[PDB]
């Protein structure tokens, strides 16, 4: 006896304008991180970048009209602030704010609620180049005036807003693996940007209680739950270990201002624990987000990992299956594979019951309503002759996981809406085009833009009928 | 590397009046439901029951001295309401009193820090007889005016307090299994009881802060840690059931004064939550304590219970191995054995990094001080010639331990204390006299009743030079 959805169930789709827009020089855009990272040889898979990616500034309205018909409750979206700021921190480029009005009024013709997402890791070039982004305090004012500036622009015509969307990774794979702008690999480094990040978080969510009084706003975490292997209490230690350092790290922060104990202790131990200022534990307990934004995808088994054991390990991008190996903290945990849940092709767990597991650990912990900012299943999709697109597997990934949201809701956990990542095909950061997420596939690959067009997948109907029905059929 | 204990780490041991006092109905001492329960005929092994016990009332002066010759920093013990108030509503018993003012200035006077428990299972039969005990709100400003009259006559010379012992077992043993008064088997009123002994554990904590204000106080809450059984969801699910249900459903209402809701919506549903009045939660949320008081044995290890599966299950008091069943809740979660860790021959686990792990919980959930108020092996001991009892099981239970509670400071939870259960054998509730848990032997079986003599076991020793070497030499 399944509760239903609410009435007010936010169903929607997801974007990053990095992956989406294009246009990267045009309307007076300035240089993100991300053009100049991706354009550095190496670093992106086959040299692929957001020059054009799939030409979503152009190509908008199509966009829209195409989710109007998939009947779409929501679209998440994130805004760039390089172009709004072209040199991060000076005058305001009115074209940039024009385009995403346009987008906006767009939404709302069309009865779409706006989900606009500030940060999508796109921190413009200017402000790397003047004090390091991230690693400075400098940015905590500077992102207040951007997020301000858009607050006040947009806030009569948007309830919710996402801040910093996966902060755990943009920062770790910033500072710590070195995958993402900066490119840094020093543990130290990351933490102190990270503690940034945190106040910069604090300080925007209290200047949208004055700006957008009756908005909505949280951030959005990278959530993957974290399962002990077995019962032996080594392994559950490691769970404990695990939970605490990845999820704990900044969730706790985000909900309550602090940090957990024993993985501070254990950074202090390291001399790795960023630097406090007074008035830091202060902003950050003031804080309080409306909502935990989840970004979902898989959860990650652990077990226990030596003093003298894996640390990093390698990391599947090619999307050969079986090709991903273990990775921890020597003393602490390590991965292993569940041999309970099948893999895909990257080696990501399918695991829709998780998702009900991390739903509920959050209601349990914070007492916080989830936004589910993003969910989804990259595959390779085939494109067959009469512009057919049969996904059933993303049909079968996405219906598991709304199905377990609903157990969640009848649990008791208060779920506000939910996006699937990605409305359109898009470019992934680091693994071009072929790994494809889209209701809404894209005509173009690694080597070729071709014309860019969009054709509905088989799933794109499956949602239309989920949305028509409230998920009561799925 | 090891952080060592702290200098003022109160090393203890404990009792309970009941276990221990005897002089059941001397110097005024009213009827308790234990007195009047453990006489039912079927009810304990071969009828044993608390007119004597060891007969501590008595000999309590040559029991702080064996104290004292260990060099205990701290004891634990229990008072018992009805040896104050013998109706346990009307006039005080200025003779029960004085028997307590005697036990605290004896051990003050070897130094030893006394730890008074408030409340150890054994309210007045009259309170039970005038209204049903803990079923009614009147025990609440009954319980208070007792604990105030405690806090008023030694609050000057003890500093450590806790209010209710293991308030999940007196609940579900004696409204749900009916194996302690009031005998009762029905979680309706199981859950009301519960309840009300929350507002009564509030209140005592709200008057201490005004009565004791330099004191510190806690409950102390009966822990095992939950564990999956592996990494399949569904038993991960079952875990956060059961971490939830059966620990949360306490410890939250303790640390933060509120239940947690998916617990609360399964009773709701199942027409069994608590009554709530006007300002039932603002008491429980205004009810911090100093510390959570932590009485562990061991772990548990859960997996998936279908909805028509496992219920209540079949215990083994009888301590041959093997003949524990799986307990459950149907929907939810049921037990199974660890394969990963041995069990006494009571089928209890011995998982002492169990016990880290539990320490390591308490302080990422709750950010408390713990003081572990229990934990101790029960086994046959025999007296050897030459007043020996060579009790090795006991001395390599507790060491590992104590092992364990070095390891969690180490990680950075701030343990206050540790009392090993028990001082002297003394009388199980159910079980007789034949399982023992004391440092100190007591001569007396189940049939003879000898003459009580104290033997210093084996453990006393190993003990006495724990904590000599503060914990440096194990």
């Amino acid at each position: 006896h399944l509760k239903p959805f609410p009435p007010e169930f936010l169903w929607g789709a997801a974007s990053a304008a990095y992956q989406v827009e294009g246009a990267w020089n045009e309307d007076g855009k300035g240089l993100s991180v991300w053009d100049v990272f991706a354009k550095q040889p190496g670093r992106t898979f086959k040299g692929t970048n957001g020059d054009v990616a799939v030409d979503h500034y152009h190509r908008y309205q199509e966009d829209v009209a195409l989710m109007a018909e998939m009947g779409l409750k929501a679209y998440r979206f994130s805004v760039s602030w390089s172009r709004v700021f072209p040199d991060g921190n000076g005058a305001v480029n009115e074209k940039g704010l024009d385009f995403y009005d346009r987008l906006i009024e767009e939404l709302r013709n069309h009865g779409i609620e706006p989900i606009v997402t500030l940060y999508h890791w796109d921190v413009p070039q200017a402000l790397m180049d003047a004090y390091g982004a991230w690693e400075s305090r400098r940015i905590i004012d500077d992102f207040d005036r951007y997020a301000v500036t858009l607050f006040q622009r947009f806030g009569d015509r948007v309830k919710y807003w996402v801040t910093l969307n996966e902060q755990n990774i943009f920062i770790s794979f910033g500072y710590r693996l070195g995958l993402h702008p900066p490119g840094v690999k020093d543990m130290k480094r990351m933490y102190e940007a990270n503690h940034i990040a945190n106040l910069a978080n604090a300080k925007v969510i209290q200047s949208f209680r004055h700006y957008v009084p009756d908005g909505k706003i949280g951030p959005s975490f990278a959530y993957s739950p974290m399962y002990p292997y077995d019962s032996r209490p080594e392994n559950v230690l490691a769970f404990e270990n695990a939970e605490e350092f990845q999820n704990h790290w900044w969730m706790d922060v985000y909900a309550w201002g602090m940090y957990p104990q024993a993985a501070w202790n254990y950074l202090e131990s390291q001399g790795l624990e960023p630097t406090v200022a007074p008035g830091d534990w202060e902003l950050l307990q003031a804080a309080k987000p409306d909502f935990m934004g989840v970004n979902y995808y898989q959860t990650t088994t652990v077990e226990h990992n030596p003093p003298d054991g894996v640390g990093e390990g390698v990391m599947n991008t090619t999307g050969k299956k079986g090709t991903s190996t273990s990775s921890g903290i020597p003393g602490l945990f390590k991965t292993v594979r569940n041999p309970h849940v099948d893999t895909t092709n990257w080696d990501w767990a399918i695991d829709p019951v998780g998702l009900r597991i991390g739903l509920r650990r959050i209601a349990n912990r914070y007492q916080l309503p989830i936004l589910i900012t993003e969910n989804g299943l990259g595959e390779f999709d085939t494109l067959e002759p009469g512009d057919i697109v049969n996904d059933d597997y993303r049909i079968d990934y996405l219906r598991r996981h709304v199905q377990e949201i609903q157990r969640a809701i009848t649990d008791g956990v208060d779920v506000l809406g939910y996006c699937a990542w990605s409305f359109t095909d898009l470019l992934s950061w680091l693994n071009g085009y072929q790994k494809r997420y889209g209701f809404v596939y894209v005509n173009r690959d690694d080597e070729s833009e071709k014309d860019l067009r969009r054709i509905k997948k088989k799933s794109f109907y499956w949602y239309q009928r989920v949305i028509e029905t409230n998920g009561a059929e799925l």
